[PDB]
């Protein structure tokens, strides 16, 4: 059987295939930063096929961190890059050294432009010193417009009511043994 996922307002969402080893490969490209109690980011790029998603590419961009925080620091570099090679920015992927697995403040704001420009988009956060990990994304419409209209200051403040969830297995996304490789613009 196949499973066609929906939105929460009824729009149908494209099959995403995330190749089954890239959240360990992504562990130990970062690991040294993981060590350190420092958050790395990363790409999650790829192209359309028939009607599907797929991940081909995990992409490590020029970032800065904290123990709560990373963000692309160079756009250029990594905007040249998936134009030459064709890339579609499918979403992305980053590290909770040593806490657990969840979407923080910062975390739902990133993901909101990830999510409006592809209603697909997802963020997978790994908490390796919990050995846990987890796919989300924003409640369309709800979480999303939320987070839209959010104005609030500081980088931990809270939101009102159900704002993310997990995203559906296998329907939304399916991990598979696929090709994938690293490119790390650092
Ligand atoms: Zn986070
Ligand atoms: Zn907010």
């Amino acid at each position: 059987f196949k499973i066609h996922a929906y939105t929460e307002g009824g729009k149908p969402l494209r099959t995403i295939y995330l190749p089954k080893l890239l959240k360990k490969v992504f562990l130990d490209v970062v690991k040294p930063n993981t060590k350190k109690n420092l958050e790395t980011c990363g790409i999650l790029c790829g192209k359309l096929r028939q009607n599907a998603f797929f991940i081909t590419h995990l992409v490590i961009p020029l970032q800065e961190a904290t123990s709560d925080t990373c963000g692309t620091t160079d756009e250029a570099s990594l905007f040249e890059f998936q134009d030459k090679h064709n890339l579609l920015t499918l979403g992305w992927i980053h590290t909770h050294p040593t806490q657990t697995c969840f979407m923080s403040s910062v975390d739902l704001h990133t993901h909101c432009s990830y999510q409006l420009m592809l209603p697909e988009a997802i963020a997978i956060v790994m908490a390796p010193s919990k050995n846990t990990s987890g796919i989300f994304r924003l409640l369309d419409p709800e979480g999303l417009q939320t987070i839209v209209k959010c104005r609030k200051p500081g980088l931990f403040h809270p939101h009102e009511g159900k704002v993310y969830t997990m995203v559906a297995q296998p329907g939304h996304v399916r991990e598979i043994n696929s090709k994938l490789q690293v490119v790390d613009l650092r």
